[PDB]
């Protein structure tokens, strides 16, 4: 059992986008890094029914990439609007203690909103990865629009998880007009634009309680004109894909890196990659 392990998370509100070409860049592997755990989350349209017959390409692309690197896919789960895959280096895995388990929680009759939680145990320490999806119009357990539900929060449990990450588009946005928001972006005033971000409001309403976001240094990841770097000012530029972290048992988690991946310009949102170090 090592003292520390590293985790990479990536999420993307990808819509109808297929898997892109350079996957090492997407998962933060393009500089020789060997993370112990990798988690990939999507939000979009039509995953489960797979009309585009895309799912077999996803498999081939992610197996080509990760099998030789020593990773085992612990779980892939898709719904019509969400996707969550967790990988872990094979060497850390004990079949007798893994206790690999996934839940899906949907809140609407159409099964478009709610979340996925995948959890697993290595070195007697339990990880949970959550992704979630909420739409503005939804009727919710919190009476807010935010993609939080206590059933997706494995810190609120009597045998809580050791290491938890929540990744995906939290339906948290910037609460100011677009004109002002674009002007703060042009001034590189990231912190001044962040003052209007809703995550702090959600936390006031006791949502995402005790969950932490790494310092944000990058410009809003949404809403872009596809295949350009131009904001479509029909929405207030915002931070849609986020990465949050927490321990349910007092463990130390340290963010190493948190960044948008602006080379992936194909749709209205940009992917977000985070890298962490956890102490067992
Ligand atoms: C940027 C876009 C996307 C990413 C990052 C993504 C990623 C993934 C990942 C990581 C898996 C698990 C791979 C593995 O077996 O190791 C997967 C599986 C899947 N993907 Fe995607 N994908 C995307 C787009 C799509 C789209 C657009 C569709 C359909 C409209 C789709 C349908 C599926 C299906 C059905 C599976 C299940 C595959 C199976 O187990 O046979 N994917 N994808």
């Amino acid at each position: 059992p090592p003292a520390q392990l590293s985790v990479h998370t990536v999420s993307w509100n990808s819509g109808h986008e297929r898997v892109p070409t350079n996957l090492e860049e997407l998962l933060g592997l393009n500089s020789g890094e060997t993370p112990d755990v990798i988690a990939v989350a999507v939000q979009g349209f039509g995953f489960q029914t797979d009309k585009p017959q895309q799912g077999p390409a996803c498999v081939k692309n992610f197996q080509s990439l990760l099998t030789s690197k020593g990773y085992t896919k612990l779980k892939n789960t898709i719904t019509e609007t969400m996707g969550l895959t967790v990988y872990c280096l094979e060497k850390h895995l004990d079949q007798n203690t893994l206790k690999n388990e996934t839940i899906i929680v949907t809140v609407d009759d159409q099964k478009k909103s709610g979340g996925i939680v995948t959890s697993f145990t290595i070195y007697n320490k339990r990880f949970s990865f959550t992704t979630s999806r909420m739409s503005d119009e939804d009727v919710t357990s919190t009476n807010t629009k935010y993609a939080y539900d206590t059933r997706l929060d494995y810190s609120k449990k009597d045998d809580p998880s050791d290491f938890l990450f929540w990744i995906g588009d939290l339906n948290v946005r910037v609460e100011t007009n677009a004109t002002h928001a674009k002007s703060l972006v042009d001034q590189n005033n990231i912190d001044g634009l962040m003052a209007f971000d809703q995550l702090k409001k959600a936390k006031e309403q006791k949502l995402f309680d005790g969950w932490t976001e790494p310092q944000v240094t990058f410009k809003p990841t949404y809403k872009f004109k596809p295949n350009t770097d131009e904001y479509d000012l029909s929405a207030t530029p915002s931070w849609t894909d986020r990465a949050l972290y927490k321990s349910g048992t007092g463990k130390t988690i340290q963010p190493l890196s948190y960044n948008s991946l602006t080379n992936y310009k194909q749709t209205e949102h940009r992917p977000v990659l985070a890298k962490f170090r956890v102490t067992l």
